[PDB]
């Protein structure tokens, strides 16, 4: 992201900086702090990373890709609720990975 790759290292950074540091990007407003940053750069950027990995960013070595990136809404999902907005985060998370980021698994393994 900063160093090589563009948007490969941008989805974990603004997974990382959004949920990673609850504030350097968790509080722009709340409300615009999720939206503002769930269409920033999850809108192309979600619907482009995810179009080239589609697996919440596996390609990049870190741990693998579920907790890669899960880790980061599920401890935020599981502490506050992705957020400290869970309230409408849960429509915020559930977009941003219903929209086919979370792992295009049918949304979710199984839905029912």
């Amino acid at each position: 992201c900063t160093f090589f790759e563009k948007h490969h290292r941008k989805w974990d950074i603004l997974l990382e900086k959004s949920t990673g540091v609850m504030e350097a990007m968790k509080v722009t407003s709340e409300e615009k702090e999720q939206l503002s940053t769930a269409i920033d750069r999850m809108n192309e950027g979600l619907d482009a990373f995810i179009q080239l990995y589609n697996e919440s960013e596996i390609d990049e070595p870190l741990i693998q890709l579920d907790d890669d990136t899960a880790e980061l809404m599920k401890q935020a999902r599981d502490m506050y609720g992705q957020e400290k907005l869970n309230e409408k985060l849960n429509t915020i998370i559930k977009q941003i990975l219903s929209i086919s980021v979370s792992e295009e698994g049918e949304k979710e393994l199984v839905p029912r």
